[PDB]
């Protein structure tokens, strides 16, 4: 135990999830993201399946962790006295859905479907998992740009999957749904599903929708790019003001415009130089 089974290379990123550097794991060179959170901004704390006081996030990772490389693997955390400190898989080499859609404006149509399915199934994947993430946004999403291949991350506003009410939230306000808004109420998968219409704006935009909570609870859409009437049909429905006039995720990917998705190599070959 401790790092000096780690060797800490530059920091990456910090803010409201902290601080994480890259790093390489010494007894075989992995890649590896070390993150630190301080014990002070953690408002929701969870315990491991067999006994301690752990921060939500590390009890859903833990949840989260499996071979489906579509949700970033926590490797191992240690306890501080004053931070936690995770351990998490980085793939080499790397680039957010922010940093990527900054570069290149708003994505072709092909690459957004094949982005949004890899995301789908990341969703997917933690609502089995009984995870809900809550976060859902280009920010929070790796591209392993090798493969093609995109992992979500940043577990750091999730929760347990609920059937219940949510009467809490803390993760990003420009995409979080009109009922949040007005009402400070949401259920985990429609408004996981909102989300996810911000999401798919963005890419295919190159911005998000709405950046006041006036326009949030109007959710009039406006198009500012091109873009096909099979997507803007999808985005509009992910975004009903309604939660229940929402897609499940099942009819989102039995929408036309998700058919004939490229493979995430595939996608590297053609968008991204392989
Ligand atoms: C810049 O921040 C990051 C870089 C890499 Br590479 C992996 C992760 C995972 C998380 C997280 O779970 O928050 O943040 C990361």
């Amino acid at each position: 135990p401790l790092e000096s089974q780690y060797q800490v290379g530059p920091l990456l990123g910090s803010g409201g999830f902290g601080s994480v550097y890259s790093g390489i794991r010494v007894s075989d060179n992995l890649p590896v993201a070390i993150k630190h959170v301080e014990k002070d901004r953690i408002s929701d704390w969870g315990e491991l399946p067999n006994g301690t006081r752990v921060p939500m996030e590390v009890v859903l990772l833990k949840k989260v962790s499996s071979g489906f490389s579509g949700v970033i693997r926590l490797l191992d955390w240690f306890e501080r006295p004053d931070s936690f400190v995770l351990i998490l898989e980085r793939p080499e080499p790397v680039q957010d859905l922010f940093d990527f859609i900054t570069e290149r404006g708003a994505l072709q149509e092909e690459l957004a479907r094949s982005f949004f399915w890899q995301v789908l199934e990341a969703v997917r994947h933690c609502h089995n998992c009984g995870v809900l993430h809550r976060d859902i946004k280009d920010e929070n999403i790796l591209i392993d740009l090798n493969r093609g291949e995109l992992k979500l991350i940043d577990f750091g506003s999730g929760a347990l999957l609920k059937d219940t009410v949510y009467t809490d939230f803390d993760g990003t306000r420009v995409y979080s749904p009109p009922e949040w808004i007005r009402y400070h109420r949401y259920h985990g998968r429609s408004a996981a599903v909102w989300s996810l219409g911000i999401l798919l704006y963005d890419m295919v935009c190159g911005d998000i929708p709405f950046e006041h909570d006036e326009e949030i609870i109007r959710g009039q859409v406006f198009f500012r790019q091109r873009v096909s009437s099979e997507c803007q049909h999808l985005i509009r429905w992910c975004l009903a003001l309604r939660p229940s006039d929402r897609p499940t995720f099942e009819e989102i990917q039995n929408h036309p415009w998700m058919q004939d998705v490229l493979l995430p190599q595939e996608t590297a070959e053609i968008h991204l130089h392989s």
